[PDB]
């Protein structure tokens, strides 16, 4: 059980409830640190979002922050319950394709272990126009608890002027 608290990641809003459905939205907001699979299972055929992209949180409910190439961003992860074994990465995802841009900004082969709950990441110089405006990219923190086959996600929407 864990979730990013800094920077402020995407949270619930109207499009979230509309697109994921009441069952997913209500189950997943009773514990913002819970894994995704349990919400998918409860929702069954009601589910209408991709809960493996930003936990199903939606761009239109949130606002993208402006970052400069080479800028360093401090992350804090509120860790309610550690699970072993497992791995994590923090990467820039292209929201339209659901594919990572370039390399992971940070990778752990064993997560959690404190360079795991309090860490930073650097914006590349190599992004081009790919993140030029809001809603094209986000920084996704992703943790897979292999022991429990549990997925944890948080997103930070951002743009870099190209
Ligand atoms: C580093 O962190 C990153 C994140 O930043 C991690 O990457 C993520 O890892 C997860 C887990 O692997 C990925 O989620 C999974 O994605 C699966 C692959 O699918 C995509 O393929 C194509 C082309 O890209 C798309 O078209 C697909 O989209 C379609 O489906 C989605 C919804 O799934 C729709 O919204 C679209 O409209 C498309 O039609 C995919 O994006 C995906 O299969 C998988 O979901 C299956 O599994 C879950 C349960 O686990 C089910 O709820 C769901 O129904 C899916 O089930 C299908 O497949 C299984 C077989 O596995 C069958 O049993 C089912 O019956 C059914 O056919 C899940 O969404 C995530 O996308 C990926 N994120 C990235 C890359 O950004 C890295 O792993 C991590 N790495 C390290 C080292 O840390
Ligand atoms: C970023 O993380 C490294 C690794 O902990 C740390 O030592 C470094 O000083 C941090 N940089 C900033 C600017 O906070
Ligand atoms: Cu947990």
């Amino acid at each position: 059980h864990a979730v990013v608290t800094v920077p402020t990641p995407r949270g619930a809003g109207p499009y979230y409830t509309q697109r994921c459905g009441e069952t997913y939205a209500v189950y997943m907001e009773k514990d913002k640190a819970g894994p995704i699979e349990n919400g998918v299972a409860k929702a069954g055929s009601e589910l209408g979002c991709n809960p493996f992209l930003c936990r199903g949180y939606q761009y239109e409910d949130n606002e993208a922050v402006e970052y400069e190439p080479g800028q360093v961003i401090d992350f804090h992860v509120d860790l309610i319950a550690g699970h072993h074994p497992g791995y994590a990465n923090v990467s820039i995802v292209d929201l339209e394709a659901n594919k990572i841009i370039g390399d992971p900004l940070r990778s752990w082969d064993d997560y959690p272990n404190r360079s795991d709950i309090d860490f930073n990441v650097t914006i590349p110089n190599t992004l081009g126009t790919a993140c030029s405006t809001g809603g094209k990219c986000a920084i996704q923190w992703y943790w897979y608890a292999s022991g429990n086959k549990q997925s944890y996600e948080s997103c930070v929407d951002f743009y870099v002027k190209a």
